[PDB]
């Protein structure tokens, strides 16, 4: 099906991303993993997201997760995420079709331990997908944990 | 991978499902839908989940969902999921070997401007899958919307 009118300004994502990333935290040792990302679409205002994580040295899995990206012809847009660590997250924030960027912000965080708020930016930077994921937990402020930079396959 | 003892009696789910379901609801007009699902896994203690569905007479597409299964060995199982229309659900209950059942209840719903719970039960018959999606609403008790049957393709 044709892209619909609300997903075409971010068109941009739809295809399949790999790369990898560096994870952190004040609590934990820094480590680094590769990603692959999936965004596609059925001709509804909504991108299909899909996640996939690995050891670098092995190639053994690690983290997944899924879910929906819904923008909005005023810049806004939400993001629902189900995580294979047993979170959901919705997402809130806006969209700049200039800067090719995704500005995130929880309004909710399911089945958390821990997490108690995450955000997520992303950036398109010399066509490349960037992002940043901070998250606060019970005993720590909002800070980054996870950074990584994919190119488009 | 091999399949992780955790997941392991769920097994008879791993593969891909095709059929149809009718969807109900005292505010709605009953209709109809095909839907096919995706359970798979990367040998961690999750299954991942996928759904789309879409109008008989046409192959138009409707609603997608994702997420992911975490069932263990005490019989107990939680199912984090994330839908195209902007929800997000934690699911919580317990699976049967002896009926090839799953019984779960939202202990979350996030996002929602009407739905206040939603219960999902799964059961294996004669070798396809069943399921009934209950939701309750601003306005209306825990009832039926979606009952289902698919065939393992
Ligand atoms: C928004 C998504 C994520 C959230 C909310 C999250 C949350 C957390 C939390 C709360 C901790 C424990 C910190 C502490 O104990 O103080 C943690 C640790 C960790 N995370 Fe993440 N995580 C996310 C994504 C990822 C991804 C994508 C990976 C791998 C690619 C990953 C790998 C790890 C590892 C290796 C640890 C240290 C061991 C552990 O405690 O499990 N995380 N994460
Ligand atoms: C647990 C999953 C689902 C939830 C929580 C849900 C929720 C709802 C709600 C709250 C309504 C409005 C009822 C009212 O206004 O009183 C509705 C209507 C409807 N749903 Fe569902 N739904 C789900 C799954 C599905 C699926 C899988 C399909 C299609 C295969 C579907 C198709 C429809 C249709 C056609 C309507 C009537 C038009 C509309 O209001 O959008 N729903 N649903």
């Amino acid at each position: 099906p044709p892209v619909h009118p609300f997903v075409a300004p971010l068109s941009y994502l739809l295809g399949t991303w790999r790369g990898q990333g560096e994870g952190e935290y004040p609590t934990i040792p820094s480590f680094r993993y590769g990603e692959e990302i999936r965004f596609s679409h059925s001709g509804k205002p909504v991108i299909a997201y899909t996640q996939k994580t690995w050891k670098l040295e092995s190639g053994a899995p690690m983290h997944a997760e899924s879910g929906y990206f819904r923008p909005r012809p005023d810049g806004s847009i939400e993001v629902v995420i189900a995580q294979s660590t047993g979170l959901v997250e919705v997402q809130k924030g806006t969209y700049n079709v200039d800067e090719q960027s995704i500005k995130l912000k929880s309004d909710l965080v399911g089945n958390a331990s821990k997490v108690k708020e995450i955000s997520r930016e992303f950036e398109l930077v010399d066509g490349k997908l960037s992002y940043v994921v901070r998250m606060s937990t019970t005993t720590n402020p909002l800070q980054p944990h996870l950074k990584a930079i994919l190119d488009k396959l």
